[PDB]
C-alpha cells in the first residue's frame, strides 16, 4: 500500500552493470534526471516533477541502493555507494534510455552524485542543479564543533558497520521521521505529503536499505571526501553550467555562504536561496520548480 | 542478575550530597585518593589498579553522579548536574562527607574531565591530579575536524537533543556499550576486560535512565563544559595542582595531541607518560597504570 505520487508518469526499471535503477518517467522534451537524497526516495520530487514534466522528459530515479533501485553489495571501501560509482551507474542507466547528454538536478545525496557526475563526466550534462548541498569536501573541511553537532549524522552513519545499523534497527521509524522533521523549516513533518512519508518510512524499514544509507555515508566520510579532495586541490572545477539552490534554513547554509563555496567548485554557477529547510522540493515546491524550470529552460 | 565484587577488602559507601548519593568503594588507608571512572563505565573500571593504590592510600572509587549506582540528579535544559563543574562540586561535597577536603584525584575519560575541571575550579581541594587518556574538552572541540569527528563521533552523537541519542542507544544498548569498550581498546575486542567488569558496564548501560544521564553528560560536554573550558583558556587560567597526564598509545588522547604538549598549555606542572594501551588504561595496562599512578601520587 504505497501511493502513486506521479500520476501519469511511467515506471522504468533500468538495468545497469551495478543493478537496476528504478525511475518514474514522465513528460517530454530534453531529458532531466532528478536524484533524491537521504533519507528519501525518488518520490520527494512528486511536487515539482509534474511542473518539470511540462517542459522536459523527467526521469525521477531512486539512487543506487535506495528506494526500489537494486542495492549492489558494498565492500570495505563502500565503492558502489561512492558518488563516483553512483554517478557512473546513473550514466549507464541514462544511456539505457538513449540519454547520453541530459540535465541533472540532485538533492542531498543525489546532489552529491550530481556534482561528482559533473566532475567525472561533465560531457554527460547539459546543465546541473544541486539542491541544498555543498561539496562533501566542504562539509568535512568546515566540520568544527557547531557543524559536527549540526550534522552529527555525517560522522554517526559513517561509523563502521554494524554500529549505526544496530542502533537504527531498534526503531527505524523514529529515525527516518526524526531526520525528515529535523531538517525542515518547521521542524516537524507538516511539509511532507503523508503518502511521501510512507514511501520514506517503508524504504527505511528495510535493514538492507538502511545499510546502504550507512554505506553512502561511509563513502561520504572516506572515498567521496578523497575524490573531492583530489579535485579541489587540483583546481578541478565543474565546467557544466550549474544552479546551486539552498534552503535559507537548510543544511548547506549552515557551513558557509553556499554561492561563495560553489564558485570555487564551478566556473559557471548561479545560486539562489529559497525560504525552506533542507527539503526544498517538498517544503518549497512551487519556488523550487520555478527555479529549476527557469534554469533548465531557454 | 547478580554482579561481582571486584574490590575485595573495600567497603561500600553511599555518600550523601545535596544533589544525591555518590556510590563509592572505599579501601586502604593513608592519604585520600579519589578515583573517577568515565564513559561507558562505572567505578569498577578501577578494580585492577585500586588494590595497588590501596597499599598506600585511602582509595575512594566513586561512581560519577548519574553513573553506576550513584544517584541521578534531575537534569535541566542546560544539563547542569552533568556539567563537569557541577559534578566536581558534587564530588567535593561527597569527599567532604568523609572529612576529605584535600585529596589526590585520578580521573579517566569523563571522570578526568570532572577532575581537571575540579582542579580549575577548586585547586585547593587537590594535592595531585592524574588524568588518564583525555585532553581538555575545549581541545577536542577546537581540534574538531573530519578525522576527529569520525573518531569521537559520539561526542556529537550523544550530544544531540533528547530523545534522539536515547532512542538510538535503546535500539541495541548491549551492543553499543560493548562496541564502545572494544573499539577503544588496543585489541579491538573485549579481551582486555574482566568479564565481571563488563557485566557491570552492561547492566548500567541497560538502564535507559542511566543512558539518559550519559547523554546529559555529553550534552554538557558539547555546551556548558566547553564554555567553562573556554573561559579558562581565554583567561589564561592554568591548573596549579601537580598533574600527571597518562594516555594510551592507541587511546583517545594521542591523535591530535602529543597530550603532554596540550596539557602544558592547561597546567603549570604536568608530567606525562604514554601507556601501552588503548583508551582503557586501568584495565588494558593495570600494572603500568598503577605503577605510574603510585609513583606520581606517593608523597603527601
Amino acid at each position: 500500500d504505497l501511493a502513486d505520487l506521479f500520476p501519469g508518469f511511467g515506471s522504468e526499471w533500468i538495468n545497469t552493470s551495478s543493478g537496476r535503477i528504478f525511475a518514474r518517467v514522465g513528460g517530454d522534451g530534453p531529458p532531466l534526471l532528478l536524484l533524491h537524497g537521504f533519507p528519501q526516495t525518488h518520490v520527494m520530487w512528486h511536487r515539482v516533477a509534474p511542473k518539470l514534466a511540462e517542459r522536459f522528459k523527467v526521469i525521477v530515479a531512486d539512487l543506487p541502493g535506495y528506494g526500489w533501485s537494486d542495492m549492489p553489495e558494498s565492500d570495505e571501501q563502500h565503492t558502489p555507494y561512492t558518488k563516483r560509482a553512483m554517478a557512473k551507474q546513473l550514466i549507464e542507466a541514462m544511456e539505457q534510455l538513449g540519454h547520453v547528454h541530459f540535465a541533472l538536478a540532485g538533492h542531498d545525496r543525489g546532489a552529491r552524485v550530481s556534482y561528482r557526475l559533473a566532475l567525472d563526466s561533465p560531457g554527460r550534462l547539459s546543465k546541473l542543479a544541486v539542491l541544498d548541498i555543498l561539496p562533501t569536501y566542504e562539509y568535512w573541511q568546515r566540520m568544527n564543533r557547531a557543524y559536527a553537532l549540526k550534522i552529527y549524522h555525517w560522522s554517526f552513519l559513517a561509523q563502521p558497520a554494524p554500529l549505526p545499523e544496530n542502533l537504527l534497527g531498534g526503531d527505524p521509524d523514529f529515525y527516518v521521521k526524526a531526520k525528515l522533521a529535523s531538517w525542515t523549516r518547521a521542524g516537524d513533518l507538516s511539509a511532507f505529503d503523508p503518502r511521501a512519508v510512507e514511501h520514506y518510512r517503508i524504504a527505511f524499514a528495510d535493514p538492507m536499505r538502511r545499510h546502504v544509507m550507512c554505506e553512502d555515508y561511509r563513502a561520504g566520510a572516506y572515498a567521496d571526501f578523497e575524490h573531492d579532495k583530489i579535485d579541489v586541490e587540483a583546481g578541478n572545477k565543474i565546467p557544466v553550467p550549474m544552479l546551486a539552490l539552498w534552503g535559507a534554513s537548510g543544511i548547506a547554509q549552515s557551513a558557509a555562504t553556499p554561492l561563495d563555496v560553489w564558485r570555487k567548485w564551478a566556473s559557471d554557477v548561479q545560486g539562489a536561496p529559497i525560504e525552506s529547510g533542507h527539503f526544498l522540493p517538498e517544503e518549497a515546491p512551487d519556488q523550487t520548480a520555478e527555479a529549476l524550470v527557469r534554469f533548465f529552460s531557454a
